[PDB]
């Protein structure tokens, strides 16, 4: 598990792609702390009542990619579905596909300063 703990913290930073924004010491402060957290998060993400903790954390990985991560494209074999199935390893493919599409539309929902102002609601 601790080996898999070292897998994810590399896999998260490979997904974040924040390489110009973090320091070399920041990655050192990163790998120590996410080694502590994820071992708890894998426990809570299993019991399906307590899934809101992992639902925010997997959202928080995606949201840091949009703001600080370089969205210049650079396949790379690491997506949300790499990260989600690693935690969910601790459902059919469609439901996994839907929850990530739920996560993608929520990140677009958070960044609608230009969108929502021009929008006029007429349902």
């Amino acid at each position: 598990s601790a080996d898999s703990n070292t897998k994810l913290c590399s896999d998260i930073l490979k997904y974040l792609y924040m390489d110009e924004y973090l320091s070399e010491g920041d990655k050192a402060t990163f790998e120590k702390k996410c080694h502590n957290v994820i071992g708890n998060i894998r426990n809570t993400f299993s019991n399906k009542n307590t899934i809101k903790e992992g639902n925010e954390f997997l959202m928080s990985i995606l949201h840091m990619k949009s703001l600080y991560g370089n969205n210049n494209n650079n396949e790379s074999d690491v997506t949300l579905k790499s990260l989600y199935l690693s935690l969910k390893g601790s459902p059919s493919d469609d439901e996994i596909n839907k929850t990530i599409m739920n996560f993608v539309k929520f990140n677009k929902y958070l960044l609608d300063n230009s969108n929502d102002i021009k929008k006029v609601h007429d349902f």
